[PDB]
């Protein structure tokens, strides 16, 4: 199979000052978050045509030499400082997906978290400007564009839960956010390497197994090829594609801080032999950010869950995800 109910929510009021309109958006976010857990944000104001075209030009023009120079430590032992940021290589005949991950552009050598060598903070690596003109400028601008959309969404989630609109957004700051952009290429391959196809317990051929996201929320642009499925009690359901909207879901940090009132939906990626793009922005807070858990089901909102520092959550969650679902 069946198809998931994934509503399209006009999020434009979240950028404005009509408070009643904001509440009507928040109600729709609440409804979706308590149902399948996914919704499409529409009327978001981001030029997703330029995003997809510039990402395609990068993926199609980068060479093996450049990939080694940008590779994370899993693929290049020389790059001990690149655990998150850099290029994640495909393995011809074995691993189809490749991607490029970048972090907060404000993470420079002058940044105190970099000076202190705090885990999960890294300085971005970029290709040579003369080989990829304008790519770094585009990607950094995009980070702030999607940061802005994400800030607005976080106001909607706060209002949906009965909190003041800055409840989450006050911890989502340009100077310290651990948020990341990943530019993922899923290629068309003929023949397609069987090693890159996993078989689910229910027989479905997959590119990436079931998981909960390591994030507060995930803000995803994908090209118009259906691939995602969400788990419900009655089985997995297909999420329809829409290459004009952003697909939104909660990560496991939201589930923790709400005592599972907004669950982190379990989802997986079906195998499809088609050239496509998957461009997630993982909304992460700062390393020291802590939100006191609460339970919206209780009159008093009391929760017995321990507050969890975002940095420790993220460090543990990224490693766990690699261990469970494989090095991407
Ligand atoms: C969506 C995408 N899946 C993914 O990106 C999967 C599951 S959400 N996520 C990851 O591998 C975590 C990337 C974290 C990133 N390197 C960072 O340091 O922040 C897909 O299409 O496979
Ligand atoms: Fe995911």
């Amino acid at each position: 199979v069946s198809k998931a109910n994934v509503p399209k929510i006009d999020v434009s009021p979240l950028f404005g000052d009509d408070q009643a309109a904001k509440m009507r958006v928040a109600q729709q976010i609440d409804a979706a978050s308590r149902d399948t857990g996914f919704f499409y944000a529409v009327n978001h104001g981001i030029n997703v045509q330029r995003l997809s075209q510039k990402t395609k030009e990068f993926h199609m023009s980068i060479t093996p030499e450049e990939k080694w120079d940008l590779a994370i430590r899993a693929y290049n032992k020389e790059h001990q400082d690149q655990v998150r940021a850099g290029y994640y290589l495909s393995i011809p005949g074995k691993k189809a997906v490749e991607s490029f991950c970048y972090l907060n552009p404000n993470f420079t050598p002058d940044h105190p978290r970099i000076q202190a060598k705090t885990p999960t903070h890294e300085v971005n690596v970029w290709p040579d400007e003369t080989k990829h003109p304008g790519f770094q400028d585009f990607a950094e601008q995009y980070y702030w564009d999607v940061f802005g959309l994400s800030s607005a969404l976080l106001k909607g989630y706060a209002l949906a839960l009965g909190k003041e609109e800055n409840f989450f957004a006050r911890h989502f700051k340009p100077d310290d956010t651990l948020a990341s952009v990943v530019l993922i290429r899923y290629p068309y391959l003929d023949p397609y390497p069987e090693a890159a196809i996993k078989t689910a317990a229910d027989g479905t051929k997959l590119s990436f197994e079931w998981h909960e996201d390591v994030s507060l929320i995930t803000v995803l642009y994908q090209s118009n090829v259906q691939n995602l499925q969400v788990e419900t009690a009655a089985g997995y359901q297909d999420i329809e594609a829409d290459d004009t909207g952003y697909l939104i879901n909660c990560g496991s940090y939201m589930a923790h801080l709400t005592n599972n009132y907004y669950k982190a939906p379990i989802h997986r990626v079906k195998w499809v032999n088609a050239e496509r793009q998957s461009l997630p922005f993982f909304v992460n807070l700062g390393y020291d950010s802590v939100i006191d858990p609460f339970d919206p089901r209780e009159p008093n909102g009391k929760s017995d869950r321990e507050p969890l520092s975002y940095g420790d959550y993220l460090q543990n969650g990224l490693v766990s995800l690699i261990n469970k679902n494989g090095q991407t």
